[PDB]
C-alpha cells in the first residue's frame, strides 16, 4: 500500500491513544481496537481501564489532551515512528505542552472487517507492538 | 482506487458536512474544505458562514448532531449515495432523529498537498457536487 495511507493510519492511531476528550472516548476506544492486533488489543484496554491511575480517562479527567504531530517516518518497512506533542487543558484554560516519540509495529491484513467496522478500518491495519516515550 | 477507501472517505465527508459540535467545528471545516474542489469549498462555506441560518453552526446552536452511517452505495463510477440518520441532542439530553440521503460527485486528483494536509487528505480525494434532502 501507498505510503501516505500508512502515515494518515499512524497518525490516526497515535491521534486517537495519546490524546483524550471525555465526549470522544467511546470513539476513540473503538478506533484504537480496531487498528490494534488481539494481543495489542487487549494491552490497550488494561491500560485505558477506568480503574487504572495511568489511563487517559483518569489523568485527563475534566481536561482536554489534544495531539498534534510533529513528524512520521519509518525506521523499517514494518516500524514506524511518531513525534507529537501534547496540549493538555484544563477549567482555567492554562495550556500544558509536553513532547513525545511512539514506535508502532505495523502490518496489513485481510481479515474479514463487517461492512460498518470497515468505516473505521477499510484496509485491516494493525498495530501489533506499541510504546511511547517522553522526547529530550 | 479501492472502493473500502472510497466509501471510508465518503463517509467522512457527510459525518463532517451532516453533523455537528462546537469544539470540532474549526476541525469538521478544515476537511469538508479539503475533500472539496475549489468551486465546492466555495458553496459549502457560503452555506458554514456563522450568518447563515441555515448553517450548522446555528441550527445546532447548542446542540450536538450526530451522524449515524445506514449505507453508502455507487449510483454510477464517480457518483455515491449516503444515506444517514442524524441524532440531534440538546442541554435536555431529548434526542430527536431525522433520515436523509445526500449525493456525491468525486474524483481523485493528483494535486499537491502539503505533508500535513495529507494527514487529512492522503490521496486528494475530491467531492465536486453534492447535496442533501430528507428521505420519505
Amino acid at each position: 500500500y501507498d505510503e501516505a495511507i500508512t502515515r494518515y493510519f499512524a497518525s490516526q492511531y497515535v491521534r486517537a491513544r495519546e490524546g483524550f476528550q471525555a465526549s470522544e472516548a467511546e470513539n476513540s476506544f473503538r478506533l484504537v481496537s480496531l487498528l490494534s492486533s488481539p494481543k495489542e488489543q487487549n494491552r490497550f484496554a488494561k491500560w485505558y481501564a477506568g480503574n487504572n491511575p495511568e489511563s487517559p480517562q483518569n489523568i485527563y479527567h475534566n481536561m482536554i489532551a489534544t495531539v498534534t504531530i510533529k513528524s512520521i517516518s519509518f525506521i523499517s518497512k514494518d516500524l514506524i515512528q511518531v513525534r507529537y506533542y501534547k496540549t493538555v487543558r484544563d477549567f482555567s484554560e492554562k495550556e500544558t505542552i509536553s513532547h513525545w516519540v511512539s514506535i508502532l509495529n505495523f502490518s496489513y491484513v485481510n481479515a474479514h472487517i463487517s461492512t460498518s467496522d470497515r468505516l473505521i478500518n477499510p484496509l485491516g491495519f494493525q498495530v501489533s507492538e506499541y510504546r511511547s516515550d517522553p522526547e529530550v
